[PDB]
RNA sequence: CGCUGGGUAGCCAAGUGCGGAGCGGAUAACUGCUGAAAGCAUCUAAGUAGUAAGCCCACCCCAAGAUGAGUGCUCUCCUA
């Protein structure tokens, strides 16, 4: 059910457990998440945390799986790191990086200057397709969604900022 | 004021001057991000992003009778 999970913590990954808190100090960043109430973890004498619902209800059962896989996103975050991929399909459409900014050429009257934050290391290895990388999967999310949310792909066109390997309905007219 | 022409100030306009803003914060519909309940999924249950002439502040004018009667820098006299 995912309620029961084994926390795979590889080497290099400090699991700083504190009273309703986890500070992971991993080789790529020190990510920090607080526990909810019913969800109680203990390190299980190996590099494997176990969140264990303390009080019996359904809301506990809810956040058991929830927070279990939150921590999993933390660990895999700092160690393996998250990627993300986009593809500015079409005429004209092309992006380029200005170190701290990501400027987009999307057929608008004006190029769209998406100033990125620091937590996110983006790049354009091929003039069309974009690449985002980051430590925390949520932030990577809001960012890639944001980039998509300027020219989400059109059906007929078939051809906008469709992040990689995402299915795109198409039509005749 | 007989009827007419012309007219300063005033008041007027069909004249002139300016004005509806970087606004910023929450939102509704909606699109989302991470994600289990439900060993897939789902915008949601935890938490977060965007976003409307709509809401609030901003703008402009009153306003401490706001009896909850505010604030302070000056005054005014202690001789019966």
């Amino acid at each position: 059910r995912i309620g029961k999970q084994p926390i795979t913590v590889p080497a290099n990954v400090a699991i700083a457990m504190e009273g309703q808190d986890l500070k992971v100090k991993g080789p790529l960043g020190e990510l920090s998440i607080t526990y909810p109430r019913e969800v109680l973890v203990e390190k299980q004498e190996s590099g494997f945390l176990r969140v264990r619902k303390a009080v019996e209800t359904r809301r506990a059962n809810q956040m058991h799986g929830l927070f279990r896989t939150l921590t999993d996103n933390m660990v895999v975050g700092v160690s393996k790191g998250f990627e993300k991929k986009l593809q500015l399909v079409g005429v004209g459409y092309r992006a380029t990086v200005e170190g701290k900014d990501l400027i987009l050429s999307l057929g608008f009257s004006h190029p769209v200057r998406m100033a990125i934050p620091d937590e996110l290391q983006v790049k354009v290895e091929e003039n069309t397709k974009v690449t985002v990388s980051g430590r925390d999967k949520s932030v990577v999310g809001q960012f890639a969604a944001t980039i998509r949310s300027w020219r989400p792909p059109e059906p007929y066109k078939g051809k906008g900022v469709r992040y990689v390997d995402e299915v795109v309905r198409r039509k005749e007219g």
